């Protein structure tokens, strides 16, 4: 649960650079570079987090 709580939140401080980001996009290859990590990690955060949900399916077993 808390290794959960711990992606939660990282996914939270994501979302606060990017809006710390688009502030200050308001150089173009730094923020677009930015959009690209934003990108990949949201991809590999939100698969994780999807994954999470399948150990405490196979937990009591184990």
């Amino acid at each position: 649960e808390e290794q959960q709580m711990h992606l939660n939140v990282g996914l939270r401080k994501i979302k606060e650079t990017v809006d710390q980001v688009e502030e200050l996009r308001r150089k173009v290859n730094r923020s677009t570079a930015l959009l690209k990590s934003l990108s990949a990690e949201r991809e590999r955060w939100e698969k994780t987090s999807e994954t999470f949900k399948n150990q405490m399916s196979t937990i009591a077993g184990d």
